[PDB]
């Protein structure tokens, strides 16, 4: 018999094992327990802070919330409204000089007048080709090109996903982006253009909200403490190192034996296999792909510039930089970083030079966050690419050459980004039905590595589903049918249900 | 104070009611209680016996079962292998004195040659039309004619859906057909003209079971017999005559009060309108619209005749009958009608004739079971129906002249199908929120009023899935998205969930 | 016997008549002989002058010649080289207070930008239609709107051919302006206007030749002159009073009869069924439709505004004028109005009022002459159709309200247009080979009736195909396929032939 | 100083070089001379006879006249109603066992069923790929595929068109087909397939008249023989061996020199250019491709069997014989073959035996005469031949094995077909401006070299209109608008024009 036994067991406590607990911990019937091999909560939710405290996410984190449950969860963990900052969400396309609002196609009025014509008659063979249309893409290329156009694609969507991706759009599928016809809106485009005008999908009512403190992994410890923590087992305590599927037993890495009934697993499914000792799903689970994430901070010295404004998030096509995306950190929460009186000696200005002093100055200070990705297909130098970002940042003209670094972050994340390739379908049906047989629920990014219901409320919400398909019977909407739950709101669904109600009766 | 308090009341032990009533008896949490003005559960899934013994369901009642959870409450409550009969879903189209397999279009190889050019030449004219289509069609009509060419749609779908509905194809919608394209299968259709081929929608796998006795509403009380009978009240005793939304209260015709936290109703959304002295409620109801059904049974001395054969239901486009479906309800079960050594007199010749003998005589027997749709825009001579029926079944070639009757039902059925107009929708959003607010849920073919989730599963589930939302906090899937319940097996919900295996432990 | 017998009678000395007098004095076989009700042949070729020296046409006269026997004997007639004047095919279109290069839609940049967006949006519709369209136009407006979309229709071609044609274009045909698919250049029209872009369709290698002296009308007295003077009757001695068609003899209005073996019919079609005292034909000819056509000239003093500069003609679709089109005749020849030298007092004022002194002062001078449509569908009123021009050339910006007025001229041509109505064709060939059978070649203008080949060139080679026709058995190709003729160089044909070169031998 | 001095010298003595001929004997005008190297006009439209006493023309030759004038010199030629023999059109192809009425696509019905839905796929392919086509097709393949689909294509107008044009159908250009769009008449197809219905492109209307006696070349030494003896010189007598362009001198086999100021010549231009001794006409003549024909005939002994019938041409799309067609040519006159009564001995039977006798003896007789082509792409052996073709007759049910066969022929014309290539066009506009530059009118079915316009009518007008391009500037409509003509009745050139009409007088 196991040192412990629960009905269900949660391995993982990032968002989705986080959800699974939740769910288990309102629903209060069977008995559970939840895992992790970090002593801190919140997986790829989480958030490191440089010594000199800069904060950083594991990249740019901003949450849009399509379910009410989730909501609730938040709110319970962070119930202050100075727990929170709200933003629009302002975004931006780096081109040819330019900061270009996002949505691109509907702002190159700001490219020369040439490159327009190119576009709009790109996109005018597009809008032709999709009025007699009668097949669906079957790449995301082909998607893309269908939506935009050859001269469009060219200029964004097509070199950008390749720098986000790390694989070439042909290589994707295209039914992860939703039911939406791809076809081009032409009037719109040209309007815009024959306006010359510009204009962001953003608005008041277009925003985000973000915590105060600890960035994005403050959300996931403050909803870890509403559990009973005698459930809980975080740290090298905590790691999972053998599943016995057949036994339904797990060993960890103190020798530690769980006997479970049901499991929810939200590590890495290649993991888990590897784990199981299940050469058939080791087979199948290589045959997925996914790209690595290094995430790069840089914080600066002085007031925010004018040039950077308020930008949240900003898209980078372009080959003068390595990264895809860069966040203006700092805007997110004055937390981020130091306050402006904290003393901080520069490390280096932007251009690489040495400071002409070493003595500590006070601030204030601002702070930018950058990815690089990383594949089989697009490999990164390691040793260079925390440089070759900065550069990136003068080529990009997010800092000037004199600009200075008073902190730098870099770590490499393996499992960042699971890939929609034109493959993945046809392997997960394998995988997950022969791990659902075995009772297991493998769930989360990397645990079901479906994208499209990849960010924090997705996840959130497997988990939660995912329990609530082993206790009440519910269907795994957010796991079998992202168009459906990315379609709605969910509401239906809540941190006091009826029966929570009726018990306390 | 009322007399009774519970925490869900169930209004109705049809289908609907007798769902949310199973649910409720599986979670065991929630106090509940249901009631009906019938002792005998069933409501439009019930079924009559003539006083010559042979039975009556409220028209065809064919079982098709998109969920599990519903085969579960029907394994349970009928478990032996010989309370059911299994049968192919054998059913034809009356054309122009043939017998046409359904579907029709796949099948006008039977029809004179001439007619069959013109039949084609429309669904070329409708393929072409297709193949530039940019638009959904509106209304029943243009997506009859956009799926079938006018030619086929003027021979079966246009006058038979008028026959069915009693209002005219022009003013239904079309959106509860599904999500699939208005375009004709050209190739399949021009294929068996070519190959002067016949084939059915019916085979091995395509089959239904009926009950062995009680006809459907053998069922229906089977099911109601697993409840708690203290949990029960029907007949008169458990007519509903006033409900107090604001009290939450509810008044019965014995003057007892029932007082509830959560009201599923399924009576008719009209009568409860009424029920709740709600003006504004009965004036949107009546905003709605449905077909009353006249349910006619003949009941016919002989062996099966050869001309009937295995058939088991038959739709009829054509004039020379008012019915517009037939049941050779004799082959759903052996018990549906006597013994062969039942002796009966002959009440009638099939050609409205006495017959030359009084006398009882011995069977075998068969029968048949006829429906009318009547509305507003379609009258019915109430008192000339069953002779019109009767020699519908001469014209029709069903019964001969001289063909021996010793049996006759007929019954008029107020509410017998939800109309999908064109208003349906613009006027349910107005109603069912407005319910939904005093904690109502309306539900069922005319709690909520939707024919395409209106078969005795669909009507079930809306009974499980709200009591579902009302205590688990489920999504209504059946309610609110038929197409998607429709278009899957639904598999997750089961008589015992993972919590009462857990509980039980 | 009658007075003259000629093997060819020709009727008419405008263009048709006197081309088929060329071919006929050319092949000289065949006796032949022309008349004309005038003095001086041309027809509406002709040109009048204003008692002040001021030439005008009968409206803007314009050369582009399809053929060269047109060239030859153009050449022959006005052989030297200043005899002619050579300009650019320069004209624009009056829209919101600008000068509009032709052809409209590659110049909508000049527009406002919200006159762009318009513009272009319809024309995506009218792509997007054309993308699929399987049916050719019906009517002039279909044609527009299918080139052009919605928006540019409504700014130029849909008011301006009303105030051309006096019918709108709803009543029209399209065939007639040839067989190119009605169907838009959107990347023409976008690149312009994204670019910012004009550009007029002239240039060096788009021009025309006006005559040096005398106006268009000089060009027909000049080959009127290369006949022989006695197969010429011009003048009341040659007015067509009578047709008698069965004994082929025409009856001058002096009496002279002439019996002919073949006639060719100048004269508007309708004029020649009465004359034939036909009534059938007269019925049918009154199912044909016209226009008439008010010319109105303004001599005014000064040099050539800038405002002006090298503008040749110019469209009006806006209803602050009643022309449809100005000319500057005074840039088509400096002989066109009196010399800067000749003295002539001011008759009035562009705003109205009338001149101070009588007093006759120097020039230079300039030349506007005018065209308003009139019909059934649109009446003009003569007594203010002068006054209403003058206003409509300061409401335009042609003249200031102060520039000086020194000549006026108006007058009305009855038969002006022939009306390319949607019954057109229907009755033409009822009309046309009924006169055909009885000897008679019908042609011309309103000879036979399509504006499609009505210019001068056109008119002319109707003439000398008719009498090809008669004489050598050749196609008439110009009036039975104008696409044919406007499509082509026609060179094969030449004032001399071979016939001519081997004969002189 | 030549030997002889035309205006006009007109080489050959074909239909084309006598079309030339019976104008200028018509306008009789300018001197003329008509020189052919045979002693009997015809060329291609010639007849031989066997000892045996069948007569052959060069291959099947059916006139349709598109021309009035070319009706009135056969009229001229042969006016005795018993100088010609009336038929219908009827045709067939050879499929499967099947003859097959032609148009092939409007009799599959013939075929077996499964084929047919092969064939109406495809077919309905092509219908829905037409309804929004916006390209034309660029070559015979393409258009073939687009009219007919892939299955009818693969079965009749790919093979087909191989065995007849010696070069497949992906080289050739469509344009000469003429305007026609290329998309299938589906409904008509689908129609006859449904009712079982076979119908032939003939009837009383659809006919040709065929000349009483010498086959197709009696009409062309009927023409000539109205020619005026002395302007024409036939046999070794009239053969040109040079041409000199600069001198205006054609030198003649016996040395005889003619002088000519134009020049119409009807020779194959690859002769013309060697004969010219033009270097550069040569390199581009020899960039035209075209075909030989081998024409067979065979005499049969026998009444006309029953399954031969009143067939006239038939199409062999199969590789089971060697030639694209066979005529019954003893359907075409009595004459074409020995009377009843006229002995002859059996040669060999159709499988190649000997016959049992080698007696003469008596009729009746029945004729078919077969081509091959030959190209580079496909050649020919000669020296089996005529064998491979009779056992093609037996292949294909034409003869049976037992018939004897009492007469053969076979003779190879070298330019047989001039072949509609893709490069054609790009050729021809380099040659023929060149030839015209050089005042000599290259003119015919090798003269100019298209196919499209190539029949016997074709050719003799190219002649006409030749001669009336050189001397009365008539537009030369056939060789330049082959669609043009062969859409229109071409009734305007007569015989006898006005100009011989009026001169008479
Ligand atoms: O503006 C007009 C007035 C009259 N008509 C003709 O004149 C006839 C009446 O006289 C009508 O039937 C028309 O054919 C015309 O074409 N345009």
């Amino acid at each position: 018999h196991p040192d412990i036994s629960v009905d269900v067991l949660v391995i993982g406590a990032g968002p989705t094992g986080l959800g699974a607990a939740k769910r288990l911990n309102q629903i209060d019937g069977p008995s559970w327990m939840i895992v992790d091999s970090n002593e801190t909560p919140g997986g790829l939710a989480s958030t490191d802070v440089t010594p000199e405290g800069f904060l950083y996410d594991v990249g740019g984190h901003v949450i849009f919330s399509h379910y009410k449950y989730f909501d609730d969860c938040l709110d319970e963990a962070l119930p202050k409204e100075d727990d929170w900052y709200t933003h629009q969400r302002i975004s931006y396309v780096r081109c040819q000089g330019q900061w270009v609002p996002y949505p691109f196609q509907n702002n190159i009025s700001m490219l020369p007048k040439e490159e327009q014509v190119k576009c709009i008659d790109g996109m005018i063979d597009a809008a032709l080709e999709a009025r007699v249309a009668n097949t669906k893409p079957k790449t995301f290329d082909e998607w893309i090109v269908r939506m935009m156009g050859t001269g469009i694609a060219d200029l964004f969507m097509r070199p950008y996903n390749f720098k986000v991706w790390a694989v070439p759009t042909t290589k994707m599928q295209c039914a992860w982006l939703g039911e939406r016809v791809a076809a081009p809106n032409l009037k719109a485009v040209t309007t815009n253009v024959i306006l010359g005008k510009t204009a962001g999908n953003w608005g008041p009512n277009a925003t985000f909200r973000f915590p105060a403190r600890g960035g994005t992994g403050g959300i996931w410890i403050a909803v870890a403490n509403t559990l009973p923590k005698e459930k809980t087992r975080f740290g090298e305590k905590g790691k999972v190192t053998k599943v016995n599927a057949n036994n339904k037993t797990v060993t960890l890495q103190d020798g530690t034996t769980i006997g479970y009934k049901k499991l929810v697993s939200t590590m890495a499914v290649d993991f888990l296999a590897e784990a199981m000792n299940d050469q058939e799903l080791v087979g199948l689970t290589k045959q997925l792909f996914y790209s690595s994430t290094h995430v790069i901070g840089v914080g600066v010295r002085g007031s925010r510039p004018e040039r950077i404004g308020d930008k949240c998030w900003l898209a980078f096509p372009e080959d003068n930089c390595p990264f895809y995306r860069a966040t203006i950190f700092s805007n997110y929460s004055p937390y981020n970083q130091p306050e402006a009186s904290a003393a901080l000696p520069t490390m280096q200005l932007a251009d690489g030079s040495r400071p002409q002093s070493t003595e500590a100055k006070e601030g204030p200070y601002w702070s930018i966050m950058l990815e690089v990705s990383e594949s089989s297909m697009k490999p990164v130098n390691q040793e260079t690419i925390l440089a070759d970002c900065i550069q990136g940042l003068v080529n990009t003209e997010m800092l000037k050459p004199t600009d200075e670094i008073v902190s730098t972050y870099h770590r490499r994340f393996d499992h960042g980004y699971p890939t929609p390739t034109l493959e993945r379908e046809g392997t997960l049906t394998q995988i997950l039905p022969k791990l659902q047989d075995k009772d297991i629920w493998s769930r989360g990014r990397f645990g079901s590595w479906r994208y499209e219901v990849g960010n924090q409320d997705h996840s959130f919400m497997l988990g939660v589903e995912a329990v609530d398909n082993i206790v009440n019977g519910a269907v795994e909407l957010t796991l079998n049918y992202p168009d459906f739950v990315n379609g709605r709101q969910n509401t239906e669904r809540r941190l006091v249900d009826g029966a929570q109600v009726f018990a306390k009766s």
